[PDB]
């Protein structure tokens, strides 16, 4: 599968914008109101090394914020959290200044939690990071993909 | 894509969906979506006309629709009158495990694209998933689904 090299996660703040998704299982994407279809809006590196992540998501007809504080680890592109029912945040592979890839999971079930996106700097749908999101995703067994156009990206959250 | 000579006596039987796509993600979307059908059996006419038997999820229940395929000059492509479609399109099919077809609006194509993996047996063919996403890959399409062996069985009958 995919991974990060060295990751200095200090150069990753800034808007960010979930260009697609896709996750192993189908439940935790489907709908507006599923409980991984989190829209990463703002990442935040702190001083000691760790990561907070601001993301919007429709709950009770609104679009509510949340924020997950990211614990780093051993590893520097793995991440242990505890929100959303996961615990671990692995980081695919980014330049910094265009796109993210990324992906969730629960150590227990992984196969029942896995859920990857695509971040991108700019509100639109920049194709080399749908080439890197698809090319590391085709080794994963994905039972959903999204993927959004500007309109959606324009603020569904 | 675009079936030449497809002879529609041979489709006959029990189908199931394999797998999914529609080019905006709300078409898909959630077990209420208006393109959610799970095509059960095709039943091909002496005239040459298709009967679409196919399931779909309202109201908490299982209902059943039935959408009448007339065809046109072309042998592959047919003319439908439901869920706001009025055209269907098959791609490619073997009879024995595999199809693969596109409903559409011929008013706004690029908002109403949705087409479907079908199998003969509720298991998951490989083939038929690689077949499906070489044929989409000139498609628009912004959610993709795909079923496994326990979905594949109690998606009604």
């Amino acid at each position: 599968t995919q991974t990060m090299k060295g990751l200095d996660i200090q150069k990753v703040a800034g808007t960010w914008y979930s260009l697609a998704m896709a996750a192993s299982d189908i439940s935790l994407l489907d709908a507006q109101s599923a409980p991984l279809r989190v829209y990463v809006e703002e990442l935040k590196p702190t001083p000691e090394g760790n990561l907070e992540i601001l993301l919007a998501k429709w709950e009770n007809g609104e679009c509510a914020q949340k924020k997950i504080i990211a614990e780093k680890t051993k590893i520097p592109a793995v991440f242990k959290i505890d929100a959303l029912n996961e615990n671990k945040v692995l980081v695919l592979d980014t330049d910094y200044k265009k796109y993210l890839l990324f992906c969730m999971e629960n150590s227990a079930e992984p196969e029942q939690s896995l859920a990857c996106q695509c971040l991108v700097r700019t509100p639109e749908v920049d194709k080399e990071a749908l080439e890197k999101f698809d090319k590391a995703l085709k080794a994963l067994p994905m039972h959903i993909r999204l993927a959004f156009n500007p309109t959606q990206l324009e603020g569904q959250c």
